[PDB]
């Protein structure tokens, strides 16, 4: 008790006069954002390489040198080399008739070279199937034994052996498409689509004109089942210094794309905002950026898949969800996203609703779409929900002021002592309400009467308590009536009639004062008291700190490291054998 | 003033009544989710091949054809080889004595070779360190020179080199383990599990029978300390037609496995909704998703690491941070989530309570479970505590009521303004309240009279000032007395003993109006009066757009540039040479 | 109607009091964090190879075996072998004159062999350009034809070739750089950097001393155009046993960096807290963490790059943006963050407000610092609009209590009965409510009077009906008056003057009784009339459930297929030739 400051307070006059702040005018919803329909097809840049099936024809050509020892023999060399199957004998003998000539007639090092198997005269060989191995594809050969000249006591021989081999092999090919490799390794510096008709005389070839030919109409003859094929292709035969690789030839624009279809999307929505569109997918959770300008698909070099597969997908998808319920809107848009995503969108509507060139770089990294889409979808909800919240909260203040300008006219002092900030005495005058500041009092200067009995007219009593007073430490003492809330009357004024079972708790100062009978009996803290709440309670907690720690699925070291061998570290191993080995500097 | 609208209204009847809305049933604040805790062992895909050390027996053979011209000797040839070491010389001349023989017998081309370093007589050579080299494997050799055949004028003649090497390799295997590869870059076609016991002869192998062994109790020699093994070990060896390999040979089941562990998560949450599992680890910020079904290990190829690794590291977890607060409820559990990782889950309970074969592929990116989880950690805290505002703002309007069926007893026709929507006259019938529409009067058609004295009955005063006005610009002008907020009575019925020291300010237009001694002074503004506020301020602002822009730390341009030899462009380049420097269509 | 509970309230006495609750004190809206400006570069790991010019010289020698059988040609062999080019022949007469000698003198296999070019005497050749390739760097040769022997009938022959061939290329190295590549796939076991000057011969070599020259004031002379070099170069040249290489020297530290620089950003703000820095970028939208100590730069191996790339892009960045309004806060200081993230950031200040060694190792994912900007971005923001609410509502509360505190005095019943929380009768003891509980009594157990008319005293009226009731289902009936809300008063003390057109409706049940000229009419229920809300509506919805599917924009799989060859499969299919079209095993 006797810590909480007492008040003095004179009656107000018209010297100063307040008004409460009239109604404000509250916001508005923020209007939702509009989304077009639509279902969208998104493609990225190509990094696979073209794939075609080959054929390779050659011989391998092997001259062994021997050397007869007494009881022993010895090779002195074996020359290796491949020669390539000329096209006369691809076509008129291993195509039409399944053998090769057992003789190998080539150029090499600027010389017309002649071999013959076991030097024995020329013989047409049957071709025959090469023996199994697991994850190779087919292949065929004439023969399996090495031939090596037979014994001659102190003498060195020579013998030779023409193997006419057949493979079918894996082509690939990267952009700009003017050279490919074989499974073998080997390269071919001609374009796969280099040929005669359609132009295609233009595409590249490093070799001269002779070495090349396509035969129109050729007919393949399977060397297993011996079974001619059905239907005529256009073939391509080129003849190398090691051997003859031939393939089909097809148009060019057709078989290759610097674009490739990644994601099908059939509830793609189409936000405008900021001068860009905003191409969002629920299903995959990402959020592609674009300016409001088409990409016109003739920028795009050997992009004539991107037209092709986009239409095919779009007719598609909406066949398969929207036809019952939704109409196509023109024909397919094409927007280059951030990130160097081509999108295909086909804009849609529902029934209900019906009344030079160049190449594009995608990032290897989608995530930065999918923080888009993730904090567009937060940050949407969040800024909907507490404009709600900003909204209601301005119409509760607009409508509690029908309280408070009711509330005034019962406790004058009480409601301007809450507005004004500060303890002050009120009282209306009219519509508007007069203020005088009041004076504070130390709770040591107070002393509360023992009795509230007007003991000159018998029969009446104090409504509230009498009390005396000093504004200073020392000075006048003053006596005067106790009021609401510490306020201090400077007049004995509050009566009513004595009645029996009187019983009364006045505030005075920190605590209350108790009184019976119209006497006094004991002072009271608030603690003592039963506390009952006017407040309604919300417990509203931060959301705390969270520390996102570096996490990969495979380092770069293991996606190095998963390679069965590795051409450098083989290369750097090989090439130290002299080193540790042999001796590099002693002359003899 | 003049810029706000007048009301006259007439007295209510029962022709209308209203009441207030109950309070309304508040929202209750959702369950919380139930989290069972536990420890978890987190496995992906195998990418990393099987790992091994091998040694590998070979004779560099070596024969050189020299001519020796007048002052000048020059190669005609340079025939090498790789020939393989016999088991009989790896067991009985290698790891016995550390010798090998200086002959080479072996077959190549279908044909029994020999070769005699020097064309000396057979001798057992020892075998001695290679010269060191950085980052490379121990070796060793027999041989330092090559041997080349005395000068002998205008001859040609031959010199035989035998250099007998042991070589320590790494080798390497990738599933399903049918093959290996050595440091060398030589192929193994032969699984490194092959053997005779337990099972093991059914692996692959590409090679006869006669070209493999195994020794059972075979004790390694070390070739530099002379040392023998203190264990035995079972070697197996191979023969290939270029070299012998050996390696210790193991069960296969033991020692592959096709899922690797990835993370140990000491404090994995599970939780149970919509049909799955949400695994959520606070510590790498990762939720994983799966199906209520716990997936078989039997379906796992090789998968026998899996039960092992997780059985170890689920028990050392438990040790470190639970043995003293917690049990282990059941045995490990084992579910696959969404991108292919495989979870082990041991569920924990606080000492308080209880009273054919596949392969699982696995993404690279882990961020669609980062990307959950955060969205999940944002979403459970919003959603709660905008919850707990909905709440207490139901509550908060069900509280006011109380208030709000107290105010309209004092004054019913602001209330019901307030309420209603509109300006209306209203009257208490009892626990109802009665309505009635106000007509509208425009400003400029209200005249307010010079004086508040009563001249009929001196010493009585009217309480507010006295109007007189029109419903109509041009009509009849009737005579009333002015009301609360721009109300129009007609009677002239407040009245009040006139008092000293009047002064009052009445609500008037958009402004108001000021009295002295009950007699008019001057209209003033709202501007003009001293203004305090009623309501609370709140200000919430949006969270503005951001724009996340394509990030990563390499490109994967960077990435693949990061090898110090590619074998692409080093075999390009390497093909194009008899293009560039020599002519392959020119014959003599 | 007869729906709901009445209650007999007994008058309260001071055995049981109760207060209001003061107000609370209000939480602060916690501090805003500091930020720091500044500016930026973050340097990554390196991983490119260092890079740099050389020039191999070589000759190809060729020598040829031809057999001259009746009527074809036959090679018997074709030994290929690359000879380094002596320093004085590349000083002499290639760099000198552009000229080679027709001859190759070289060390082979530890002898000393000569070669002559068509078995000529020797001459002086011109270097004359290599026929033009796409992608190839610049080379010169002197010979296009290969030599072979003139035909002799049945003998075996010897040709000699040698072409000098010069060749640009592309080296490249990788740390410690004690070894580099060249572009032919030639490794050179000799660090870039070794000479003799500046302690560069302590780098790294694997040849003998004289295969290796320095030439200090090399002036290089250009093979086509024949123009000497303007400036010298010390040029380093190395003989190997297969090539000599040259290339320029230059010293190790300026030339190469363990560290690259990566983002250069212009606002980074740096905050502090939990002993923590956090460098965030608005830009990249990226968030690193580090240690508050700084990393110094000693530590890094060859990391001189940094200080000098740091320094030149902040300046750059600062006057670009920064020298009109700010002020660089002391040097660049070094943080090494979280993920392996080299920053260097430099304090600003705005003018208004002036008065053994290691090798960082770098996450290829900065993911884990984009979530951890995204996620502090929205926390921020919904912990300062939740933080305002709390603070708001707060506020609220303690602004009612005013309120609250009035209407008390106007209906204590009410009021007690809506803080207290069950119904009870109250009355004000001072400053004090007093409070009692009411008994309740079932809506059968009552019985409304007929009229309010009071018999005894015509012209009278009771304000409220007349109410019969008894506590329990058989007993005692007692007569008393209906009060507010279906409070049952056991005396009829409530009375007014009888008045013309009275109506009144009164709450009775879960409904209302009707009342006309003081008889009563009938009972209606609440929906019968018109209801008007004083509750503010406040609509949130919970923010809904989001599945995050794993999305990539290229597999593993399509970057491992990217490249044109493998050199795995290449050497699986090539060493799988004898398997397949041979035969290993037999000997004849
Ligand atoms: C979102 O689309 C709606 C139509 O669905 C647009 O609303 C129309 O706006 C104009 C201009 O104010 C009015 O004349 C029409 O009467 C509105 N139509 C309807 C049905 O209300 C709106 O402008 C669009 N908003 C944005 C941000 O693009
Ligand atoms: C969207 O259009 C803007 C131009 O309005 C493009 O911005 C330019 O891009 C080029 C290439 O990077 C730069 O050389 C220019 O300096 C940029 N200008 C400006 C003002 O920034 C932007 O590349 C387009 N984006 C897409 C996805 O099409
Ligand atoms: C306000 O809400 C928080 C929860 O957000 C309450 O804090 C939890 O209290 C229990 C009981 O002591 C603890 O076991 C939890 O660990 C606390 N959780 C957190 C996240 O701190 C808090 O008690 C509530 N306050 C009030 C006054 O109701
Ligand atoms: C979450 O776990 C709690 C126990 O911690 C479950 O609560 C019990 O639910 C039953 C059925 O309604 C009641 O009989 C008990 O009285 C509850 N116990 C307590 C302590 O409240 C709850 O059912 C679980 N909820 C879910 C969704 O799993
Ligand atoms: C969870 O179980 C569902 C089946 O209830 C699996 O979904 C099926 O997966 C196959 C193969 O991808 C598809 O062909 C089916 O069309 C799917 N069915 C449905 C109804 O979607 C799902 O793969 C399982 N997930 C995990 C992580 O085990
Ligand atoms: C409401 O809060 C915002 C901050 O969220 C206050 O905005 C600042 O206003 C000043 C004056 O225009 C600017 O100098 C600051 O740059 C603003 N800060 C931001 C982050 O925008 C705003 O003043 C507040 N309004 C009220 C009425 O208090
Ligand atoms: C953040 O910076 C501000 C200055 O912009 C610091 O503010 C001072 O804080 C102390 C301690 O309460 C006060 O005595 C001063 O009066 C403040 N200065 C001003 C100009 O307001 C503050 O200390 C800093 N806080 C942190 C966490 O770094
Ligand atoms: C920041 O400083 C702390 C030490 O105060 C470093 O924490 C240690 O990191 C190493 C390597 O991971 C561990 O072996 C130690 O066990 C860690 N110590 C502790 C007490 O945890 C931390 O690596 C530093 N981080 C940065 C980015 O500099
Ligand atoms: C509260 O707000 C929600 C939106 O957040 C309203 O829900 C929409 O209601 C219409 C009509 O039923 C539907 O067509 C939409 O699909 C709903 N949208 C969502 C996101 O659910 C809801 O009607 C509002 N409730 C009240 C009482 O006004």
């Amino acid at each position: 008790n006797a810590d909480a400051q007492f008040y003095v307070c004179p009656p107000p006059t018209g010297a100063t006069v307040v008004q409460f702040e009239q109604p404000r005018r509250c916001p508005t919803r923020p209007e939702g954002q509009n989304y077009t329909e639509g279902i969208a097809v998104v493609f990225k840049e190509n990094i696979a390489p073209y794939k075609f099936k080959a054929t390779m024809y050659y011989k391998d050509v092997t001259v062994s040198q021997v050397w007869f020892g007494h009881r022993y023999s010895q090779f002195m060399g074996i020359f290796e080399d491949r020669a390539p199957v000329p096209f006369e004998e691809v076509i008129d003998k291993i195509n039409a008739k399944g053998v090769c000539r057992s003789t190998a007639k080539y150029v090499r090092n600027n010389m017309e070279t002649t071999a013959f198997h076991r030097d024995d005269h020329e013989t047409d060989m049957e071709l025959k199937p090469a023996k199994v191995a697991t994850r190779t594809s087919r292949g065929w050969h004439t023969t399996d034994l090495k031939y090596n000249p037979s014994r001659v006591e102190a003498f060195h021989r020579y013998g030779t052996t023409v193997n006419c081999i057949v493979e079918e092999v894996d082509a690939r090919s990267v952009y700009p498409y003017d050279e490919f490799v074989l499974a073998t390794g080997d390269f071919v510096y001609m374009s796969p689509f280099y040929g005669y008709r359609e132009g295609s005389h233009t595409e590249h070839t490093s070799y001269a004109a002779d070495r090349f030919k396509q035969v129109d109409g050729f007919y393949a003859r399977d060397l297993t089942t011996k079974a001619r094929a059905t239907s005529p292709t256009t073939r391509n035969l080129l003849t190398t210094p090691k051997f003859t690789v031939a393939w089909d030839w097809v148009p060019k624009r057709p078989a290759v794309c610097t674009m490739t279809k990644w994601q099908e999307v059939d509830e793609m929505l189409r936000a405008e905002y900021g001068g860009s569109f905003r191409f969002s997918s629920d299903a995959i959770s990402t959020t592609f950026t674009t300016n409001l300008t088409q990409y016109s698909l003739s920028r795009v070099d050997l992009g004539d898949c991107i037209g092709r597969d986009a239409r095919e997908a779009i007719d598609r998808m909406f066949a398969r969800k929207y036809n019952a319920t939704h109409i196509k809107v023109g024909q397919p848009q094409y927007y280059l996203a951030t990130g160097g995503f081509l999108i295909a969108y086909q804009p849609l509507l529902s029934n209900t609703l019906a009344e030079s060139v160049e190449r594009i770089k995608t990032t290897s990294s989608i995530e930065f779409a999918r923080l888009q889409f993730t904090y567009n979808h937060i940050q949407r909800h969040v800024n909907d929900m507490l404009g709600r919240i900003a909204v209601a909260w301005c119409e509760l203040q607009n409508h509690e002021l029908t309280l408070w300008n009711e509330a005034r006219k019962l406790n004058p002092n009480a409601i301007a002592s809450a507005t004004v900030g500060r303890r002050v005495s009120a009282r209306m005058l009219g519509d508007v309400m007069a203020v005088s500041t009041c004076v504070p009092v130390a709770p040591d200067n107070v002393i509360v009467q023992n009795s509230m009995r007007v003991s000159s007219r018998p029969g009446t009593c104090y409504s509230r308590p009498l009390v005396s007073f000093r504004y200073e430490d020392q000075g006048p003492l003053i006596e005067g009536q106790l009021g609401e809330n510490n306020e201090l009357r400077l007049t004995r004024d509050a009566l009513e009639p004595c009645t029996v079972g009187h019983r009364r708790y006045f505030i005075f100062g920190g605590g209350y004062v108790y009184f019976e009978e119209y006497a006094y009996s004991h002072q009271l803290s608030r603690a003592d008291v039963t506390t009952v709440s006017t407040f309604i309670d919300l417990n509203i907690t931060m959301l705390e700190d969270h520390e996102f720690v570096p996490l990969e699925v495979y380092t770069r070291h293991e996606i190095k490291d998963s390679g069965l061998l590795d051409y450098t570290e083989v290369q750097r191993r090989n090439q130290l054998h002299d080193l540790r080995f042999a001796d590099i500097d002693t002359v003899i």
